């Protein structure tokens, strides 16, 4: 069984449940969504950093263990074009589970952004016999939020 | 080399310049887009068929080359329930280029669609050496979209 790490601290959205069909509809993958409360996204697994945003307000992860994640904070945030958003990681690099990736401005996002809602999505989903969503309150780093296996 | 032939007939455009970050930042894979002028979606290679979208607008399939594709009709189509698409083919079928997979209505698609802009990603990037983007125009089954290596 792999773990899935918060990527930010929050709390569990059914992923359905966002305002955007090519996530409500899985059509890149499943996972949760989080209506978050930090400032930071970080690593949810070891692995490395795929691709970032040039709005730096998403990007993807490929795990050691082989799952292939995408955490995109917000709806349509892109129209924002990068206000409120800090990169700190870099595309390829080497990361561990809480690792810092970007930083932001929760209390402007949430005045300027048409949903905070931040999907975390397993793109994955062929190479994977089974995911778990957990539910609740998570904390950034430290919590689990979906249990695969692979 | 292995030649990517078009899946639908219509114009070559840049995976850019599609109104959809997951595809436009590639997320989901590399390729390029076809604004559609015809009536069908064939398979774009000798391959297996891997899914087709409960929608019936978007499949997966996998050539015999071990290249992963994966052709998905217009932008936010599935919130169109299947209205316009007939799927044609069955999942895991077998198939050689140019077989009919789905058929679409187009007049219909243009009216409703958000966008009829139809990415053609490899979703395989990692195990590719290389991907030549074509241009121009093409027709269904005969026009090579894509070159790739190893």
């Amino acid at each position: 069984t792999i773990e899935i790490i918060a990527p930010l601290s929050g709390e569990i959205v059914n992923i359905e449940d966002v305002p955007d069909v090519v996530f409500a509809e899985k059509i890149v993958g499943d996972g949760i969504a989080i209506k978050p409360t930090g400032n930071k996204m970080v690593a949810p697994v070891d692995g490395t950093i795929g691709k970032i945003f040039e709005t730096n307000h998403a990007f993807s992860i490929e795990s050691d263990s082989g799952v292939e994640l995408f955490v995109h904070f917000g709806i349509d945030t892109v129209e924002l074009k990068g206000e409120g958003f800090k990169r700190i990681a870099e595309e390829g690099q080497r990361v561990k589970v809480g690792d810092t990736v970007i930083e932001f401005d929760l209390p402007l996002l949430e005045e300027k952004a048409k949903s905070t809602l931040t999907p975390v999505v397993i793109s994955n989903m062929d190479e994977i016999k089974e995911l778990i969503k957990l539910s609740g309150s998570v904390t950034v780093g430290e919590t689990p939020v979906i249990r695969i296996k692979k």
